[PDB]
């Protein structure tokens, strides 16, 4: 059960959990890469790597995904969220020159992921691993609008590093948009595709009820976050959160932005539940009796139901995993997963 300030009635009732088949062999691949990449001390990955549930996760979202297009999902959701940490960590510490350093070398590793399969940067290699695999499956054209997604993401987490170190908190509006880039919302929406087994058209993937589904999926995945994590996240100086826009921008109390988020979380589910019948009613038209036509549409209904389960993978993922268990640590503002 989920405690009445996190809890969300219609997930429970209405977006029941899925879990895919390769779970379990996933949970340990993604724990023994982790430590084969160096990624986490050790010890960490053997205390705290399952308590995390990344491959879980994952594994509630992109059902139906061949079990090696989910296994390179899951080990860049597992680096993604320790690169969040070395984010953290050298802003925390003043590692500005590191900082811009890494990123560089992830824009140039995210272009030319074989070339930087065994940098000395162990964070960069594991990333380059990673994407190499992502790459391997559809068309070069979608690993290029990976690409473009991502070159975008890793600008995002250079605002929030100048925002931490000025000591900037966004504006909310400002603070909703750059979300969009942090939280990686269309790289999720891109993983959708080899999921699937198909690079979507253009035309078909920016359709008004697929863009609006894909959007929403995301907003209620990174607001529900924000919810969940703001507890450790104000122990931990970290400004971007929704709700630390909310008490900073429109004076409100911590109790009255946690109900405004909750409500703002509320309202992805309902609208999605509006275009989801949209977006599958287009999957129908896309059948229209060719191959490819059936082709599509199974694509487009496969990528839309787990646009859905994103919202019961993550609403779940927040109560198992140790990531946000603020109240267990020594240091509130330094989770003992985290190499400080
Ligand atoms: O677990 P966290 O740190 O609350 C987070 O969700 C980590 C994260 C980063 C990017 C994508 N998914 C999760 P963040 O975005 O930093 O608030
Ligand atoms: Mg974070
Ligand atoms: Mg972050
Ligand atoms: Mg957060």
């Amino acid at each position: 059960a989920v405690p009445p300030s996190l809890r969300l009635p219609v997930i429970e009732a209405a977006f029941p959990r899925q879990l895919h088949p390769y779970w379990p062999k996933l949970q340990e691949t993604t724990r023994t890469w982790l430590l084969e990449k160096r990624l986490m001390p050790a010890d960490k990955v053997e205390e705290y790597a399952d308590g995390l549930c990344y491959t879980d996760l994952m594994a509630g979202y992109y059902l139906g995904a061949p079990d090696e297009v989910l296994q390179a999902i899951a080990d860049y959701s597992a680096w993604f969220h320790v690169w969040d940490d070395r984010h953290d960590r050298d802003i925390v510490h003043g590692r500005a020159g590191a900082w811009r350093r890494l990123r560089g070398l992830l824009h140039t590793a995210l272009d030319s992921p074989g070339d930087h399969l065994h940098h000395e940067d162990t964070l960069v290699a594991g990333f380059a691993d990673s994407v190499r695999r992502l790459y391997a499956f559809l068309p070069a054209t979608w690993n290029a609008r990976f690409a473009r997604h991502f070159h975008t993401v890793i600008e995002a987490y250079d605002r929030e590093f100048h925002n931490r170190t000025r000591g900037i908190v966004p504006g909310v509006e400002e603070y909703l948009e750059l979300r969009r880039l942090t939280f990686a919302h269309w790289i999720w929406t891109d993983l959708l595709e080899p999921s699937s087994g198909c690079e979507l058209p253009d035309a078909v993937r920016k359709h008004p009820a697929y863009r609006r589904a894909a959007l929403l999926s995301q907003e209620f995945a990174a607001w529900y976050n924000d919810l969940c994590s703001l507890p450790k996240e104000i122990a931990g100086d970290e400004v971007h959160n929704l709700g630390i826009s909310l008490i900073t921008h429109h004076s409100l109390t911590l109790e009255e932005a946690i109900g405004e988020v909750r409500r703002r979380v509320e309202e992805c589910i309902t609208e999605f539940l509006a275009v989801e019948r949209d977006a599958l009613r287009f999957a129908d038209e896309l059948a229209d009796g060719t191959v490819r036509g059936k082709e599509l549409s199974g694509a487009v209904r496969a990528n839309v139901g787990n646009m859905r389960n994103w919202f019961s993978s993550v609403y779940w993922f927040h109560h198992e995993s140790g990531r946000y268990m603020v109240d267990s640590w020594d240091d509130r503002s330094t989770p003992p997963y985290v190499n400080n």
